[PDB]
Formats: structure tokens, C-alpha cells, sequence
């Protein structure tokens, strides 16, 4: 249904092996994490990953109920009320180069098709300096600008990641969505205003950790929660369906309106997300809702959904329940949500399964526990751990010790180098454990103290 098979075109080339290689720490720890399957004929699997990868998007939720409407509104009405309505277009100029919030537009990533097929990269069809596109580009670009999106693609091609050994096993592979660049730099101009203060400003009042540094974030977060009775965890992460296109139609005309400071274009933007064509080989798809990956503002609409989407459940659940009963913090996938009641999530759950959306605890437990605190919870893979009045987030074990036990060459020192930062809230014991594969076959690795100290000095 949401999953049409359009006519062949050319063969766009598809990664079919992993550049990820083992640690000598893989040995040692073992991780049940290895390389996700990118070929037909990976002998872990009995599954083809071509047919799994996409049956995802065979079905939709087509249609959602007036309580999503509602709760998208409220929710607009409080991000506003905090962010402000100065959210118009932005320039080209202004889009390429990024501002206070967002990094500038990254020159060296891919400039989705035609031009990959061509062997281009986004260097050639822009010029950074004055911001001028090339002909064909101008010309694409213009298009979209008189709400015609009909000539856009998407570069599908699988994930190469760690993913867990059942998903291995099962050939449950994600997909990576290139847009076209010109459609990355109209959906910057449009969208960017707003996520520069969207993201610039993480916290419970917001309802979005979008855009934090767990190292510094942490203290407010759990400060903000901690008074709260309870604190509970909920992951939407699930391979086997989407968001529903109905989602996109209530934040085009509820939450990224024109009544909200955006421009006319953003509906049809969203439009360009929502239902989109996507080039996988030979093979064309015309696909139904879902989120494509590859967009600058992906995390961020996931998140907002994900965040209406908790409250709709428990309205769905509670005739008594309103806005206010809990706080929301949300992040992609990962949401936490503060409370002074006790709320039942596997009722929740159900709620929600009735409008095509899973929900599960955020560790490794099928049901969810009715009582659940800041130090039970689990956020980005992440505990909350008291150190006097600063919280630090402590990383998942396994997660670590997966991290550790893969490389790609090249960029192995790097890779070290930012897990020792998050290694470090594990305490110096563990630290010096996780990393003394390393240590003991002659690598140089940061001592404890140094980035113990470096840590402690954001809040002197
Ligand atoms: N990619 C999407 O739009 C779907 C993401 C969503 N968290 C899910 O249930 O899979
Ligand atoms: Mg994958």
C-alpha cells in the first residue's frame, strides 16, 4: 500500500561491504554488536536484506485521531511562547554558511543525484563564497520554490553500523536517504531559522534535548527532574513501521505554519518528506510517510512527533489527563517523561499500538514498570549519576565495550579519543579496564585524570 513499486532507471551503486574492521578489545569483550548485513549473500543470515530492509514501508498509519490535532497545537503553543514567532525563510548565503545555532552547511558530504551518477561533489555545483548555484541547480531549486517537487530523488543505500546480533541474524538493516543538495539547502532556508533557537536551547521547558552536550546537559536535566515523584523512560525506536503521513499534514498546518512565522513553502517541504521517491539500484520506490535520514532536520521533526505523540497517548489512555501532568524530554528515538503521578505505560502502549506506534521500556525489559526514577531511567544510553550538585552521564556498559571492539582504519586515535570521554563517567576503574587492550598491546591512550579534569572544569 505505502510502498509503490515505480519503473526501473539506472543502476545507482549500493555499498555491499562493511569498511568497519575489528579491536584487538573485540576478543576480549565480545560484544554481542558486529556489522550490519549489506549483501544478499551474508552467510549470518537466512533472510535477504533487500526485501527486509524495505518492508517497513509496505504498510502506514493512513489516519490519525482529532486528540494528535490537539496536542500538536498545545504543544506548538508552548515552543513558541519560549522561541518566538521570527521564523521566516532564510537566504542562500545564510543557509550554506549556518548561524549561531548549527554548524555551517558541511561542503565534503554527498550531493545526492543526479550529480553522484555524474561523479560531482557539492563543491562543484555551488560556489561558498556569494552562494551561487550552477544552471541545472538554479533551475531544480526554482522549481521547488513554485511548489513543484516532482523532480526529486533520494540516494537509498544501507546503513554500514554496528547493529545488535538479532538484528544481524535477521538482516534488519537500516537505509540512509540522500536528498539532492539543492533540496537540503531549501530545507536549511526553511527550517533553519527556527532550529537555530530550537536547538540552542535544550531543557524539560522546551520539551527537546535536541542539539545538548551530554557533559554539560546533564546537571540541568537532572536538576530540572529530580523534585518530580518519578521519571519514566519510553523508546520509540522500531524497524518494522514509520510515522504516519498524517503526522506531516498536522505539523505543516499546526506546528510549522504560517500563522507560526515559517513560510508558505514549508507544507509543501514537509509534502517533499512525507511521500517521496527514493533509488535503491535499478530499483525505484515511491514511499509513503516515514522520515527520510540524510535531512538536517530529521532529529528534530522525530522528536517533536515523538513528543506529541507520548501526551496524544496518554490523552488517548486518561480521560482525566492533562498537558501539564508531566514534563517531556525528548530526544530522536529516546524520551523521558517526569511525573508526580503514577502513569501505567504498558495501557500506553496499547493506546498508542491502535494508532500504528510502538512504544517500549528504554532498556532491555519487554513490560514497563509502574515505579521508575531519575536513577532507574535510561536516556541516549545514558544513566543519571549524582555527583554532589552535577549530574554525569553514565554510558551503558555494552554499549562501550561495542564501540571499543570496531574501527574503520583511518580514524582509529580519533575514535579512542572521544570514547575516553565518555568513558570517563564510569570512574577510573573501569576507565583503565575498557581500554587496557589498548594500553597493553603499546597504543597511548589519554589517562583518566585528564579527561576527569577537563569535565570537572565546565562547571569551576
Ligand atoms: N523513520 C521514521 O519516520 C520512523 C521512525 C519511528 N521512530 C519508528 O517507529 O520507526
Ligand atoms: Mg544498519
Amino acid at each position: 500500500g505505502a510502498l509503490e513499486r515505480l519503473p526501473d532507471g539506472p543502476r545507482i551503486h549500493v555499498p555491499r561491504k562493511t569498511a568497519l574492521r575489528p579491536t584487538v578489545a573485540r576478543q576480549v569483550f565480545q560484544p554481542a554488536f558486529a556489522p550490519a548485513v549489506l549483501s544478499k549473500f551474508d552467510p549470518r543470515t537466512d533472510a535477504d536484506v533487500d526485501e527486509v530492509a524495505f518492508s517497513k514501508h509496505t504498510s502506514n498509519q493512513e489516519t490519525l485521531p482529532p486528540v494528535f490535532r490537539m496536542v500538536a497545537r498545545e504543544y506548538a503553543n508552548r515552543v513558541f511562547a519560549l522561541l518566538g514567532r521570527d521564523n521566516g525563510r532564510l537566504s542562500v548565503k545564510q543557509a550554506l554558511d549556518g548561524l549561531e545555532g548549527m554548524d555551517p552547511m558541511d561542503k565534503n558530504t554527498s550531493p545526492g543525484l543526479p550529480y553522484t551518477t555524474l561523479g560531482m561533489r557539492r563543491t562543484d555545483v555551488v560556489d561558498w563564497e556569494t552562494a551561487t548555484l550552477i544552471p541545472f541547480a538554479a533551475e531544480r531549486l526554482e522549481k521547488m520554490n513554485n511548489k513543484d517537487f516532482s523532480d526529486i530523488v533520494y540516494q537509498t543505500f544501507l546503513k554500514d553500523e554496528l547493529r545488535p546480533i538479532e538484528k544481524v541474524q535477521a538482516a534488519k538493516t537500516r537505509i540512509v536517504d540522500v536528498p539532492p543538495f539543492e533540496h537540503c539547502i531549501l530545507g536549511r532556508q526553511l527550517l533553519g531559522k527556527f532550529a537555530s533557537k530550537f536547538q540552542t536551547q535544550p531543557g524539560l521547558e522546551l520539551g527537546s534535548a535536541i542539539g545538548c552536550d551530554p557533559d554539560v546537559h546533564w546537571t540541568a536535566f537532572g536538576v530540572a527532574m529530580q523534585g518530580f515523584e518519578r521519571v519514566y523512560d519510553v523508546d520509540y525506536s522500531n524497524f518494522d513501521s514509520t510515522h504516519s503521513v498524517a503526522v506531516f499534514r498536522l505539523l505543516a498546518e499546526e506546528f510549522f505554519s504560517e500563522e507560526n512565522g515559517f513560510d508558505p513553502l514549508v507544507k509543501d517541504y514537509l509534502e517533499s518528506l512525507a511521500i517521496s521517491k527514493h533509488a535503491y539500484e535499478e530499483k525505484r520506490y515511491l514511499i509513503t510517510g516515514g522520515l527520510p535520514s540524510g535531512c538536517a532536520a530529521t532529529s528534530m521533526l522525530n522528536t517533536i512527533m515523538n513528543n506529541i505523540i507520548i501526551r496524544a497517548g496518554l490523552y488517548l489512555t486518561y480521560k482525566n489527563f492533562e498537558f501539564d501532568d508531566v514534563k517531556v524530554l525528548s530526544y530522536g528515538d529516546d524520551l523521558l517523561v517526569a511525573t508526580n503521578y503514577q502513569l501505567n505505560f504498558d495501557r500506553v502502549r496499547t493506546s498508542l499500538a491502535k494508532t500504528g506506534y510502538k512504544i517500549t521500556p528504554a532498556n532491555k525489559t519487554s513490560t514497563f514498570p509502574l515505579e521508575s526514577t531519575l536513577e532507574d531511567v535510561v536516556f541516549l544510553k545514558r544513566k543519571f549519576k549524582k555527583e554532589g550538585p552535577l549530574y554525569r552521564p553514565v554510558m551503558n556498559r555494552e554499549a562501550l565495550e561495542a564501540m571499543l571492539s570496531y574501527y574503520r582504519p583511518g580514524t582509529l586515535s580519533e575514535k579512542l579519543t572521544s570514547i575516553t570521554m565518555l568513558a570517563v563517567h564510569s570512574g577510573k576503574q573501569e576507565y583503565d579496564r575498557l581500554f587496557a587492550p589498548f594500553r597493553e598491546v603499546g597504543v597511548i591512550v589519554p589517562t583518566f585524570e585528564s579527561v576527569e579534569y577537563r569535565w570537572r572544569s565546565l562547571f569551576w
